[PDB]
RNA sequence: CUACCCUUGGUCAGGUUGAAGUUCAGGUAACACUGAAUGGAGGACCGAACCGACUUACGUUGAAAAGUGAGCGGAUGAACU
RNA sequence: CGGGUCCUAAGCUGAGGCCGACAGGCGUAGGCGAUGGAUAACAGGUUGAUAUUCCUGUACCACCUAUA
RNA sequence: UAAGGAACUCGGCAAAAUGACCCCGUAACUUCGGGAGAAGGGGUGCUCUUAGAGCCGCAGUGAAUAGGCCCAAGCGACUGUUUAUCAAAAACACAGGUCUCUGCUAAACCGUAAGGUGAUGUAUAGGGGCUGACGCCUGCCCGGU
RNA sequence: UCCUAAGGUAGCGAAAUUCCUUGUCGGGUAAGUUCCGACCCGCACGAAAGGCGUAACGAUUUGGGCACUGUCUCAACGAGA
RNA sequence: UGAUAUUGAAAUUUUCUAACCCGCACCACUUAUCGUGGUGGGAGACAGUGUCAGGCGGGCAGUUUGA
RNA sequence: UGCAUUAGCUAGUUGGUAAGGUAACGGCUUACCAAGGCAACGAUGCAUAGCCGACCUGAGAGGGUGAUCGGCCACACUGGA
RNA sequence: GGGCGUAAAGCGCGCGUAGGCGGUUUUUUAAGUCUGAUGUGAAAGCCCACGGCUCAACCGUGGAGGGUCAUUGGAAACUGGAAAACUUGAGUGCAGAAGAGGAAAGUGGAAUUCCAUGUGUAGCGGUGAAAUGCGCAGAGAUAUGGAGGAACACCAGUGGCGAAGGCGACUUUCUGGUCUGUAACUGACGCUGAUGUGCGAAAGCGUGGGGAUCAAACAGGAUUAGAUACCCUGGUAGUCCACGCCGUAAACGAUGAGUGCUAAGUGUUAGGGGGCCCCUUAGUGCUGCAGCUAACGCAUUAAGCACUCCGCCUGGGGAGU
RNA sequence: CCGUCGAAGGUGGGACAAAUGAUUGGGGUGAAGUCGUAACAAGGUAGCCGUAUCGGAAGGUGCGGCUGGAUCACCUCCU
RNA sequence: GGAGGUGACACAUGAUAUA
RNA sequence: UACAA
């Protein structure tokens, strides 16, 4: 769906800090662009269901990441939710 | 006159109902979906004008060679003129 | 003022033309044809009988002639 | 108009009853729109205070005008149309269905023809036959015509 | 068994079709040749001269009920022409 | 539907063009979707039309359908 | 205690203020204000049932019962005071 | 104090909400847990002891028992709450690789059917045997050309991919997942999953296209006592496409998911490391111990040994009514 | 004496529940009367599942699936 | 040798218990 | 064998 130069990209924008991939807004960040992406493809290609399970997953996960980031740290959680195009 | 049509004009008191859309709100990963408001559709509803003629009474050397009285059907439409 | 001296609709008619025993039928250009388009005046007074028509006051339109 | 209340009659024909506005409340069935004004019930006068307190009559939309309603069955889906002047209907039409003809100077139709309609349209179009919303469906026979 | 081209599927049925006939049974009535629901013995239903149903609609046809009444028992009085 | 006339030219049904036809395009008459001529294109001795013939023909007509 | 082949219930309802009321607190009642309160941890509705010490059974864990004796509640032909 | 491969019993399969459950360590707390104190759990009853009834029933007296009870003082291992660390679980990054995973649009070869043309003549076709059927108006056969729909030989393999259903000519575009290595990173972020929400062979349904082959129904021909069949000749829906619906199958491994542990041998698919072999990951098969099983059998891809969560069963018929 | 609240009663339309109703549907059991012979063997067309359709009936046929299919082949695997 | 994949005319019927 | 037909 994205390319390794996208998501380069967007690791060095919200890494918390210097050679950091691993964090919860390194990767719902990544989930997020990757997300947008499918659902774009699934827009002109309405029969892909395979492929549509797997954005499910990509929801699934993000939505874990996002739940453990709140409970962990409100004030990160609320600036990411922001950042992206997202409610809760 | 009447039937149908052509061209060009005109007319339809007031009430009632509340389609599609739209917006806001919930809701979604994105759609579906839902409620409120808005909106004003319909050979839509009730009912004058108007157009009819279902029932009944009267009239039947008529007021009238087809009518009158009382109700009755349609009444933005395939309307009436 | 309404109509004509303006415009066209349906329709009718139709120089030439096409068709048809005859008589005639059709039709092109064109023409006629309002129920439509265009278009300059109002208020008051007056008679037995007419009135945006007569009369009074105040206008507007088209055309003509002269100064411009 | 006593008492009765459809016993009248082919048939409740005619008449009576209902009726306005405001507020409650409303079934089977349904194509989910409806059915529905379903049904069934409450309130209306006048005066005073700012929803209460009063006043009067037999009666308060005090006159006139203003849906009767319910249950079930046949037919037709529906609005519409018809025998001017004894029939308005279950008849006609209808949207929908199907069959068939028609390649365009189309087929079909009027006309002797010319000229026309079809159509200033071109098979998602035009003419003709039958059926008649919608739902589920539409079996057998091609010997004869 | 005979014959045919083939001998009626689904659904419906005393029906706007049933002659016998007021068929028979049930419901409704005190009493119902009409009505409704069934049966099938269909004189002589039957699938686009369509079959079977169907919400909504009807001055349609048919049966029942409430309200209501001079329709009636059974007529009487009054107003006017 | 056939013959024949309009109706010709070559092979063996095919070909050709020149009669006939075009509710075919451009041009002129001409401010004209008529018409008439001109040029192209299509079609073509077919079609259309005349005469003769056979067939179909309640679409329409005249009649009959006894005592 | 059953039943989800019972999923929505409530509008004095839930809270507030005030007054009234009671032996007493309290929506207990009323007036006004606000839109709360309950529910899948089963609200609500329907059905069933007086509850307990005890009693019967069982190795126990459990299952079954509430006559007699004792505690508590409710009722006194039905309903309202 | 039971089960779910074949006896009744694993939802067809995902995603996921509530809930249940949850890796290592330190500090802390004290809800659960443990341990005392106090109060209370009436009397009668039951049980033990003793006394009175001639005995016994029975009666009486003294104890014991019965709470998930409350209040209060201690303990701190485990479960829970708070705080702080951790990297093994789970994710990310980086480096490689394989794949009929999916959606869309294009290109191609064989064959079937139909059509035309040329040659050419008497049958072709079909069965157990036949007949229906097609054919002298030229079939069938043969050669060439055209139209059209459908499907992709060989490759092809207990091979591969996918959650399952499923996926097989080639090309491009869009896109999902998995595996191996590394140890940058985050630091338990996990597992399961009622309700829910989606996907789901074939048949079937709606609208509109398409229509080669095959083929319910149906027709004819056979067979047969009959033949509403099996066989033959045809043939409609359908089979194909798009968009909706339907939501079911012996949707099967008749075996729910997750995690770990427990002999070997031997094929195969995709990788990695080291010297064709040895080691190692992850799949996919066969054989076979321990163990399990009623047996059949299963056996590191468990039906073994364990913990967590879900679904389901409780004799047969009636009745999945 | 007047008005608000007030049981019972009456009026109305619905909700629910139990009884019964011409006729009607399927089931169980009893007996084997009748018609065939569908399954069990390759049960004489392998059977079964879903679905569709047809038929006196069991059942047939189409499409997909399964082996919980007999007999004989050609291959992979194991011993 | 044993498995797994692959492929390959007609014949109706026979009551109940007790066996 | 006792039955059934
Ligand atoms: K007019
Ligand atoms: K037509
Ligand atoms: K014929
Ligand atoms: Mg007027
Ligand atoms: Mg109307
Ligand atoms: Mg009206
Ligand atoms: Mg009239
Ligand atoms: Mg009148
Ligand atoms: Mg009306
Ligand atoms: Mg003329
Ligand atoms: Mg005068
Ligand atoms: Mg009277
Ligand atoms: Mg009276
Ligand atoms: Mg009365
Ligand atoms: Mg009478
Ligand atoms: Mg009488
Ligand atoms: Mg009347
Ligand atoms: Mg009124
Ligand atoms: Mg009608
Ligand atoms: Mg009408
Ligand atoms: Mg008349
Ligand atoms: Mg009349
Ligand atoms: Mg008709
Ligand atoms: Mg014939
Ligand atoms: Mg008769
Ligand atoms: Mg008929
Ligand atoms: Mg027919
Ligand atoms: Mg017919
Ligand atoms: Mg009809
Ligand atoms: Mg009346
Ligand atoms: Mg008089
Ligand atoms: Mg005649
Ligand atoms: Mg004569
Ligand atoms: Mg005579
Ligand atoms: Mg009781
Ligand atoms: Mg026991
Ligand atoms: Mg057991
Ligand atoms: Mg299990
Ligand atoms: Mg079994
Ligand atoms: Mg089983
Ligand atoms: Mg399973
Ligand atoms: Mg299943
Ligand atoms: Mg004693
Ligand atoms: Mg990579
Ligand atoms: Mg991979
Ligand atoms: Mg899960
Ligand atoms: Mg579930
Ligand atoms: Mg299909
Ligand atoms: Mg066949
Ligand atoms: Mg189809
Ligand atoms: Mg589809
Ligand atoms: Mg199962
Ligand atoms: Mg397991
Ligand atoms: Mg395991
Ligand atoms: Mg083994
Ligand atoms: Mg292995
Ligand atoms: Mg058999
Ligand atoms: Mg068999
Ligand atoms: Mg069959
Ligand atoms: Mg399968």
């Amino acid at each position: 769906a994205i390319s390794q130069e996208r998501k380069n990209e967007i690791i060095k924008e919200y890494r918390v800090h210097e050679t950091d991939t691993g964090s919860p807004e390194v990767q719902i960040a990544v989930l997020t662009a990757e997300i947008n992406a499918v659902n774009e493809h699934l827009r002109t290609h309405k029969k892909d269901h395979h492929s549509r399970r797997g954005l499910l997953k990509m929801v699934g996960r993000r939505r874990h990441l996002l739940n453990y980031l709140r409970s962990k740290d409100i004030q990160r959680y609320r600036e990411l939710i922001k950042s992206l195009g997202i409610r809760r």
